[PDB]
Formats: C-alpha cells, sequence, structure tokens
C-alpha cells in the first residue's frame, strides 16, 4: 500500500478534502490515509502550525494531500502551514494547471517554490525594511529542468516570464533557463511580467509551459483562474526530490465554511495529480470530472445551484462507470 | 511662459508626441517646448542615455513630456532612459489612470516610483543572485500621503495591495499607509497581490485609489489596461517634489514605428495631466477626447481603420470648438 498523509486544515479545507479522498477511495484501494491536524489550533497548543512528531511521519509518507489553512494576518509569531511544509519537505516545484472545462485546453504554470522573494531573508531596522529576492544556480537549474520535462511531455515550449530589464536575479535566472532548455532542445520564449498579464487574459492558451520566479508564479497563477470559471476548480502539485504535496489552489474560504457549497473540484483534481505522482491513474479522475461537467450542475462559485455533496456523488458516479470495465475499454 | 522639456524618444515615440504637443499647442500658448534627444543613439555617442548638460536643463524645466524609448535587452551597459529620469528628477509617485472611454469610469493607480525592487541594489556572486526590495519610512509616507490626496480629491478610499503575509517590507509599508491614512481620515482596504488580479479583471471599478509597491504597481497597471481597449489610451504622471514627467504607459512599439497607425491618446491624455500639473486646463483635453470617441474612428489597436493623424486632427477639432467660447460656456 502507498502511504499518504492528509491535512484537511480548516475552513472549507475539511469539506473539499472529504470529497477528494472519497473520490480517491473510489478509483483505488492501494492507498492508506493518515490524518494530521495543522494550523492555528496547533500553533496555540505547541507554538508551531504542525507538531514535530507529525512532521516526522509526514516527511516519510509517500505523498501529502493538503486542503487549506486559514492564516490570520493579526496573529503574531505565526508561520503559514503551507510555507512551512513547502520548506520542510524540499518542495521546489509548484505546478498549477488551469483547465477550461469544456474544451480540453489548459494553462500550465511552473512556479518556482523554494526561493525568490519567498526565500525568507527580510528585516526592518531604523525605518528601512527589506526582503531579498534570491535566485541560486541550483534553484534555477532544477526548476528549469522540471519545466523542460513538462514541455517535452507535451511537445511544447517554455514561456519564461521575468523582469530582467530591472532585476539582476531575473537576468541570472534567464541565462540558466536558456542554457538548460537549449542543452535539451526546448524553445524558450521571453515574456515580461507586466505585459504578460495582458497576454494572459486576452490570449490565454498560446503560452506553453509558463515558468517564473516564486512570487511571479504566485501572481500569474491566481490571475490565470479568470479563464476557468473559478479558482475553486484549479489543482496543484508541490514537488520535491523525494516527496510531493497536493493542494487545491483556493484558500480556506471561512465565509462559506460549513455551508456545504464549496467547490471540491480543485481538491479532487489535486487528488488526480497525486495518483499520477504515485504511478496510479489520475486520468480516471480527470475523465470523470470532464464527463460530470457536461451536464452536471455546479457549485455557486461557478454559477449553479448544486451542493458540494452533489458534485462529489456525481463524480464518484462517473468513476464507478469507468472502473466497471477494464483499463482497456 | 511655462517651460516644458520634451523627449520624444524613438519608435512610435516621436509620432504620438507630435500629436500630444499639437493638442497642447491648441489649448494653450503659455507653454514653451524644448526638445532633447535620448535613448540608445545618445548612449553610443556619450555612454549615457541622456547628456549631462541636457539633463541639467531638463531638471530646471517646469515639467517634462516624454514619449517612449526602446531599451534593447541585448545591449550591455545600458540604463533605461525612463528609469534614469525617474531617479534623477526625484519622481517618487507614478499615477496611472485607466479610463473606460464610454462611461466616465476610471481605474486609479498610485505606483510607488522610487524604491521597492527598483531601488537598485542587486548582485550576482558564485551562482547566487539577489535583488533587494527596499521600503523606507520616508518612501512609504510620501507615497501614502500622495495617495490620500487622490482619495480625498475624489471622496474615495485606498486599496493597499501587498503580500504582507510573505514580505517583511510589505508589513512595514502597511503600518505606515494605515497610520497616514488614519491621521487624515481615509479608509484603507487591504488587498493581496495574487487575489487582487482576479478582483481587478472581474470587478474593475470598485477599488478606489489603488496603491502598491513599485513593481506591484508596474504589474497591476498593465493588467488594468485590459479594461480600456488598449494600453495605448492610458496616460501617466511621474511626480516629484519640484518637477513632474508625463508619458504614455505604452512602449515604443517599433513594430508599428513609422506606419502612421499608432494610438496618440495615451500621450495626449498625458499632456492633459501635464496641463493640470502646471495649473492649466487638462479638462479641455479630456473632454475633447470623450467627445471625439463617441463617433470618431479609432486606431487599429482599438479596432478601427483610422490613422494617427485622423485622431489627432479630430481631437484638435473638438478642442477648437471648446476654446471658441469662454471658460463659462
Ligand atoms: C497563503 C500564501 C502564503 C500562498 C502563497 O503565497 O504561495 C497562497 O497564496 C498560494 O498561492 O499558495
Ligand atoms: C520599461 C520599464 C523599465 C518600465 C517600468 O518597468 O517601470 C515600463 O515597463 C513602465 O511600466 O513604465
Ligand atoms: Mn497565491
Ligand atoms: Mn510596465
Amino acid at each position: 500500500m502507498y502511504r499518504v498523509a492528509v491535512i484537511p486544515g480548516d475552513g472549507i479545507g475539511p469539506e473539499v478534502i472529504d470529497g477528494a479522498v472519497r473520490v480517491l477511495k473510489a478509483v483505488t484501494g492501494r492507498v492508506r490515509f493518515e490524518y494530521y491536524e495543522g494550523g492555528v489550533d496547533v500553533f496555540q497548543e505547541c507554538g508551531s502550525p504542525i507538531r514535530e512528531e507529525d512532521l516526522e511521519e509526514i516527511r516519510r509518507s509517500d505523498a501529502v494531500l493538503f486542503g487549506a489553512t486559514t492564516t490570520p494576518f493579526d496573529l503574531p509569531g505565526y508561520r503559514s502551514l503551507i510555507l512551512t511544509l513547502r520548506k520542510e519537505l524540499g518542495l521546489y516545484a509548484n505546478l498549477r494547471i488551469i483547465p477550461d472545462l469544456r474544451t480540453g485546453r489548459e494553462i500550465v504554470i511552473v512556479r518556482e517554490n523554494s526561493e525568490g522573494l519567498y526565500f525568507g531573508i527580510g528585516a526592518v531596522v531604523n525605518g528601512r525594511a527589506v526582503d531579498v529576492r534570491l535566485i541560486t544556480r541550483e534553484g534555477a537549474e532544477r526548476i528549469a529542468r522540471f519545466a523542460v520535462e513538462q514541455a517535452k511531455a507535451r511537445g511544447s515550449f517554455i514561456t519564461f516570464v521575468h523582469k530582467a530589464n530591472v532585476l539582476t536575479g531575473d537576468k541570472f535566472f534567464r541565462r540558466i533557463v536558456r542554457e538548460v532548455a537549449g542543452e535539451e532542445g526546448v524553445e524558450v520564449r521571453d515574456a515580461i511580467i507586466d505585459s504578460f498579464t495582458i497576454k494572459l487574459v486576452r490570449n490565454p492558451w498560446e503560452h506553453g509551459v509558463i515558468l517564473s520566479e516564486n512570487l511571479f508564479g504566485d501572481i500569474l497563477s491566481d490571475l490565470a483562474t479568470v479563464h476557468a470559471g473559478s479558482i475553486g476548480i484549479v489543482p496543484s502539485g508541490n514537488y520535491g526530490d523525494g516527496i510531493a504535496l497536493f493542494e487545491p489552489v483556493h484558500g480556506s474560504a471561512p465565509d462559506i465554511a460549513g455551508k456545504g457549497i464549496a467547490n471540491p473540484i480543485g481538491a479532487i483534481l489535486s487528488g488526480a495529480m497525486l495518483l499520477d505522482y504515485l504511478g496510479l491513474d489520475g486520468s480516471l479522475i480527470r475523465a470523470a470530472v470532464r464527463g460530470y461537467v457536461v451536464n452536471g450542475e455546479l457549485t455557486p462559485d461557478m454559477g449553479g445551484r448544486a451542493r458540494t455533496e452533489d458534485v462529489v456523488r456525481g463524480i464518484i458516479g462517473e468513476i464507478e462507470d469507468l472502473l466497471s470495465m477494464d483499463e482497456v475499454w
């Protein structure tokens, strides 16, 4: 059996993760689920958003499934759970795939996930505050290589988005992405971060494998969800050299917490990416979702009257009708 | 007479500036125009994109009117003309106003223009490159004050866009904007930079006076031009304590250089903001533009068959019919 750590978190996190796990429990029985708490409640007990001993289990699990976590702005001392996990598990590649769920079309973003303006060097002294945007050869190379493999796997190219006209680190980053992509025969198109926002809303689907620094990727990936109906359909994988974590891009949405209306598709499809990463069958979850979308009613954030549970039951439905036959058929 | 330095630059810069100056020459004769060269040609002669002696004139002029400038990525040693001028003239406030030119509606952005990731501290050493995002008390305060005056003047509020969940400097910046806006009774709404891209495309007009760090402002302001028809209608002012510079947000577009199709409205309306700054009548240029838009044919970038000259002649037209009467009437 494969060993998967599950971190529902809070707000709507438990809701959409209930959905994604049930869907996973319906395409395979080769996965054992271990649940851990995390977020403010755990901070207030222990001074950390995750317990040291739990973190020790989690780093030895085969993969991680993560919901969402509320990070209150006005709580001093508190590190975001997800940033902690990203750093603790060496997760340097954030892959966000924004689907138009009528057509087959995708926006594919590779967000560097370990450095940039997230590297953690910051300070205030005497009315002068700084944050240090760090790009390292090793950081550049390995996210470049990750990106070329997503290009190749798709017979595509890389759009490297940057501000190398202003940022020394983006000049450096650019050399290295061109070097690795050349060494491997992949085309790299330049894009500048400000004008690329325009290209990204007007012309969504012509950009290949988009690659950028950590914070730029953060920004572009939220923006790209204008093209799916809602940020709530969009999944991600955070990959490192020995483990990966999967979470929906959406947040913990405590407004609609417990109202039973949250969109589980982001979590579900993030479950798909987790099966892929384990060498199991994510395609089934994807196909099950495309099929349910055709006629199925959606959640309010997408515009329908449907409850979370109707979407979940409906997709399991389509899955059951796929496992009813062999891989062939 | 008022003394205005003019820097057409290159590509379509001369074209759209010809238009904006003629329009200015048609609403007032109280302004003398002095022309200076700038950009790569001047770099190659002198090693600078602007001559020292010309810069000395320009810093003593009453205001600056600037077109656009090509900054080739593959030319070593070259500082962008506009970044140079921004820094040399102490221009710390970048105000970009994106109009929907049917309705009266505007997106109003105050981009901090002297620090942030533009402050200029960057280096590469041993496969480690950095850029330092600097926020200073003095930088925060004065862009905060500039922003409250745009709020008050409109009976509005500030939306402060940031990533203070990750960036120490944005935490600092936030304190200071809240302090000055409170001290002056202006509401400040928080917005986070990634989710604000979504709000900015779906819900453009409900954000008041948007304020952010330098690079965030760069990014948001290009994005906000999806709501005007084209980046080519959008003007800006770069303001400092003793001088200001006005330029269209668009770039030098060397593709359509000399084809006679470039949209002059961004430059023209930037001329409007320059008359305002001199205590002359920008409103006339604005009204002249709203009137010409109703039925007038536009340039290809907006979708019409019209040439640059037809737009320019047309707006002068509407201006002439405004100066035909007194201020009253
Ligand atoms: C919550 C925040 C720290 C996180 C990030 O900034 O990466 C989130 O916005 C996301 O995009 O995953
Ligand atoms: C050309 C570039 C240096 C400039 C900037 O980044 O500020 C431009 O993109 C703009 O927005 O004015
Ligand atoms: Mn984000
Ligand atoms: Mn820009």
